[PDB]
Formats: structure tokens, sequence, C-alpha cells
């Protein structure tokens, strides 16, 4: 199969772009991989014809939210870079993120979500370099009050990356992502 | 109960603000969260007023030794808050520091101060971001002349961030901090 | 846990208009309107999350056209402390619209004679927001009202100091519910 | 005949500063306060006329550091008439947090975010003319002192704030006359 | 333990007048006060560690009207060795007139003025040291307010006048911690 890639400086950047992904043709979501220092990779797989025309929906969408480090598709890779490299070919209610660099900010800001609407607080992630991301689900109304009321806290705290947020999450994000609504 | 936390670039200056605000008021340090890249947040909690008295009183005093990035009190966290982050509310020797951002400056830090007195390494913490931090522990009159001739012996090796020697830690900081004095 | 949504005027009739607008922008319940002194008048309606964010937002929009617009905010969750304490209608307890606010008693009565002498509509009374300021109510067929409206601030402009003139066609059902217009239940 | 001491201010809240560094100066009765409405409210003391004289006096210095001031005299020996035909009284703790706004809207904001922010209990709201609203908070010192600072923040951004203060302990003689939730009945 | 509160002025007036603030506007105790000679003396608050700086905010803007504030600080958690081995409380009305003098002449005609005035009665004298000396006298607040001013307008031909202060009505733990002529 063809592969795609989108890398981001930021947690919230790389879930909006594996969003628009697989909403943009029929591709898979494998997965993300943490390369450490606040850097992540969106994974996905399929054909040529789907691969190309997501990735670039992806990047398109993702330019908007966080910091876009690489994006690249390989049509065919070789079968020794599947053997040896992750890329998941080795033998739902609304989204609220907010990334902060800074442990203090991501709580303030959690904690002004939990407040503002009724929407529950799943976990947050860890990205490294400092880099922590609270995420939040709920009704398309519900967070979205809640992470400009968030943000607004936070800003006040530490420095604040990426706020953005999903209406309508695709099944193959929550599936890949560790955003509480795993099967 | 009320919520506390101090972000430091610096295991060193995180661990002088979490003994600062323990001996300051009636507050209880959890422990400390490693969000990656050298970054690390000491959380305590109690009431508000005991708190807010507490919480600059550490931060005045982690600005001698390390870079203080975020400082902020939590009056009244809601109850999701502190089911999803581990804030600690879910469902004596003398302390010697030295932190270097390379491994072998802190090596040679730890070897001058075991050869200067008679101090037992305890061990190392690893921050992130290439942040090292070297604990020594012992009586206050080794630890005093062994980090003294520790950081002469480190700063002609790499970079060094931080140096400091705590008499007397709280028996707060032993329990919640690994610091080889762990009942 | 309803939630909130307000809209401020410092004018009965930019409120009314206000009050119009959300609850035909969306599914909103319009509990009643607090008058707070000075003209000022605040409407409050209430429902869910999705709908009380639609609706604020359209009758902003709507009543900048007409009155001097406070403030507009919406509490998606209020607590239950507020519920207690204060009036949001969460607690433990089609004629044509048109109106004429002005900041004297005597503009409003010149302008209420002058509605119902220029087309066939029905002078229901006055609402007195405090401040001096006072608002005539009539009703009748949406040209009527809107013709009597407009023959009526041109006649109370030479006596007072004429506020606001608006004219609604048909007002919601929760409109005349809450409001005293004349069409009560 | 008692004396009689008055402080005017555009505003409940220093008006309730006002009464409480009187009754902690002297020995003076606080018999309540009357409201002439567009914010206007005057809080009235009866008692010795030296008493009185400096009970007003630190009362002044004390309202100046939270809302306007309007007027501040003391009769020593009033006439019988005045007590016969005004309401002037002889006509024969837990810590307090206030928020006043120009803005029923802005005053709902402030009171949402104040009972989220820490354990504070709102009692309720107090109404003084002219869009002056009040909200009335009670709890611990430490409390509402982070309560009302989030509330006067979360409220800049809404309406028009006016006065906020924070008494820690309120005397008994102001509980007793005025609606701060903490009244004996 | 609890917290500590302290106040330092130059002046036996503004101590009590910032004692005074103090015990008003939040719940704490006073437990005394301590002179360390020239002139200085200090109140000593204690409670919770929200009204004591609840309370000692007051008490410091009561005191700069009066007297010459020196120090101002709260201790939230002080150690056990501090309440063990220093005084610090935890060791296991009618009206008020002050006349301070850096001279004992001027407080003694300012003594005789306040007496002279209307009917008070002259508790006596406290010496602060360095000079300073106070005058407290104790009556109804008609008369104690008008013997100060006649006692400061005749003192400032005399010596030399740090402060003059009137209380109506003295908090009840003032007069028990303090010696001002009306302790049980």
């Amino acid at each position: 199969d063809a592969l795609g890639m989108i890398e981001v400086r930021g947690f919230v950047g790389m879930v909006e772009a594996a969003d628009a992904m697989v909403k943009a043709a029929k591709v898979e979501l494998i997965g993300y991989e943490k390369t450490g220092g606040g850097y992540v990779t969106a994974v996905v797989r399929g054909d040529v014809a789907a691969v190309k025309a997501a990735t670039e929906a992806g990047q398109r969408a993702a330019e908007r939210v966080g910091e876009v480090v690489a994006v690249h598709v390989i049509p065919r890779p070789h079968v020794n870079v599947d053997a040896a490299l992750p890329l998941g070919r080795t033998p739902a209610d609304a989204l609220g993120m907010i990334e902060v660099r800074g442990f203090v900010g991501m709580v303030e800001a959690a904690d002004a979500m939990v407040k503002a609407a009724k929407v529950e607080l799943i976990g947050y992630e860890k990205t490294g370099g400092g880099y922590v991301t609270a995420v939040v689900r709920g009704d398309v109304a519900a967070v979205k009050a809640a992470t400009e009321a968030g943000q607004r806290a936070a800003e006040r705290v530490g420095e604040v990356v990426a706020v953005h947020v999903i209406p309508r999450p695709h099944v193959n994000v929550d599936a890949a992502l560790p955003l509480g609504r795993t099967p």
C-alpha cells in the first residue's frame, strides 16, 4: 500500500491533520509516532489516489492550527521499510483540545473548561519537550464555548500553543488516538 | 482542597520551590510531574489561604536557583479535574544537588562531590531535554563542601544549570520526591 | 442544568426585538424580562448550549439596529447557586406589534395619539422602564402599525426625545406570553 | 432625641463599607438604609452626638476607597417633626464579598464566576435603581477574596464594573439591618 | 500552630491604633505588645493565615494615619522553636484618648490640659523609651474627643508632639492585652 505522513510540533495540529485526512478520502489512520520534543507524526495508509488527496487536505487544514514540520507521500514503500519501521503494515461526540508548553498552564486551562460547560476531561497527552495537551469531549457548542473560555484563562499563566475544536471527529480518529473514545 | 503549582525548567529549582512551600505554610506536596524537555512541576495542596501564602514563598526561593516558568493557584478545582489529572486527589540528612545540561558534566560533578567529603550519591534524575541532576546526601558540613568542589570541577566540562544545598529538607520532600531518603 | 442567554438593552423596544429574534432563531424559551431601572431591561432565554448561543448572536444582530445594546453574554452551564438566588426561570418554584420609546411622558402621549389616528391600531397600554423612559405599544395589521409608527415617530420628534421605533410583523407566541404586549392569553 | 448620621453613596457597595466602618468606630445603631433610586443609597445611624460625629468621619474616609460619596452630614438634635415623617428608625461571623455592576448581565456573570472559583454562597442580589445591581456572596475570608477577584475579572469583559470590595468580619449590627444573607431570623 | 502577625511603630499611639484596627477587621487575637526601647513597639496578633493577613492590611492603613510605621509582616506557620523562645502568646466600654510627646515636660502639660478640658480620667502614662512618653485618658466619647484637642494645642507650645489619636469604642481585646486603665 501507499504511505502518507504529516509531522507537526504540536499534538493539536496533528489531530486536526489526521481528522482532515480520513475525511478527504478513504484512508486508514494506523496511529501516531511520538519522536519527543513536542513532535508527533500522523501516519495514514491506502492507495496512491486516496493518500495523495488526503495528504493535501490534511496539510491544508493543519497549517491553520499548529506548526507544520514535514509533509510527504510515498507511493510504494519498499518491503524493507515496512519490516523495520512502525507504519501499521509490519508482520462520536465533539472534540476540544488545548496545547500549552507548560503543565501549569494546561491545568488552569482544563479547570476553566469543565467549569464553563458540561464537558468531560478525558485526560491529557504529553508529547515531550514540555508540551502537554488537554482533551475534552462533549457537544459541539459545549466544547466550543469551553475551549474559548479555557484559552482565555490559560494565556495569563503559560505559553499557549494551539486551540482547536473538531465537531464530528471521524471514527478513524477516535480509534487510533487516545481521545477517550477508544474501542 | 486548593491547588498550587510551580513549574521550573530545572529539577534543582523545583526541589527548592517544594522545600520552601511545605516550610512556609500547612500544605501537602503530592508529588511532581515531568513534562519532558527539562520541565518539572511541583504540586501542593491545602486550604485557599495556606496555598497562596506558600506558593509565593516557594516562588521567591525558586527564582534564586532555577528558571521559573509558571506559578499559579487554583482555589476550588472542579471534581472532574482531579479525576483525570495526577494532582494527588485521585479516586534528616542534608541535600546537595547539581544540574547539568550534559551527562558528561554531571558525572564529573558527582565524582568530585564524593571525593571532596563523605557524601552518598543516591542516584541521578533525568528530566529530559539533556537535563540531568546529581543528588548527594549526608550531613550539612559534607554536602556544603562537596557541592562547592563539585561545582568548580563541573564548569570545566559541561553546561552547569544550577547548584543548591538544602541543610534540613522538610519531611514531606523526602516522601514525595526520589531523593534517596524515602521511608 | 439548562443553558442561559441574556441581552441587556437601555430601551424596552430594543429588548423586545432582541427577545423576538432569539425565540425565532432556535429552540429557546423566553423566561421573562428583568427591569433594573433607569431604562435598563434584560431579556433572558434558556435551553441548551447549541440553541442559546445561536439565538443570542441572532438577537444581538437584530437589536443593534433599533436600540442601544449594553451587554450580551451566554453562560453554558450556570451554577446551581445562581439559579437558586436569581430569577432566571429555573428555580425551586398573531397581531402585529408597534412600539415607540420616548424619554419623556409627554412625547409618548403625542406619539400614541398620532398612531391611533393614522391607521386602525389598538393602543394596548404603555410600559415604564424607569429613568423617564416610557414605551407605547400598539397592535393591529402589519401594514397598519407600520404606517402608524412612522406617523407617530414623525409627530413625537417635534415634542420630546425619541429613542427607538420598531415594528414586529408576526411576534412569536413566546413573546406575547412572557411580555405585556396586550396579547397575553 | 438621639443624634442623626447619614452617608449617601451612589453605589450599594460603598454604602455597606460606610455602614460597617460606622458601627465599628463608635457605638451607634444602624437603623437601615434608604433607597432614593438611580443607585443612590443612604446609610442611617443614630446615637450620641459625639459617637455619631466620630463614626460619621470614620465611615466617610473608609467609603471613599470604594464608591462615590455624595453627601455626609450629622444632625446633633433632630426635630421631633423629622423623626415622625421620615423613616429614620426612631419613628413612634461570615466574610462578605460584593460586586456592583451597572448592568444585570454583568452582575450575573460576576456571580457565576464567584461561586465556581471558591467555596462561597450567593445569598442574592440588590437593586439600587438606575441600572445598578450588586451581587452579594458570603463565606470564608480566604474564599470570598479569591472569589471576588476571579468574579471581578470575569465581569470586566462583559459589563461596567462599579465597585468591588471584601469585608472579612462584618459587624453584628450590619447583618441585622442590611439584606446580606446573614439576618438572624 | 496559629499564624503570626506583627506591626512595629515608632510610637505607642500608632501601635494601639494599629492593634485596635486589627482585632476589628478580622478574627484575630491580640496577645500583647513588645517594647524594644527607643520608642519602638510591636503589636502581635495571632489567628489563621487568612484572617491575620486580612487584619494586617487594615492595621497598616490605620497606623500610617497616626504613627510612623516601621515594619509590617506576617508569618504563616511559625516554627515550634519560635513560639517557645519568643513571647508570642503561644508558649506551652469607655473612650480612649492618647497624646505622645518625645519629652516628659510636654506630656505633663498635655495631661494637665486634658483633665482640665472635660470630665476624663488620667489612668497614667506609658514610657516607650528614648524620651517617648504617652499620656492615656479615658471617659465618655464627648469628653475624650474634646480633651485631646485641648491637650494637643497646649502641648505643641511646650514640646515635640509625635501623635494624637482618639478611639471612641476600643475593642474588648485591646483593653485586655494593653495597659489602658480598663483591664479587669
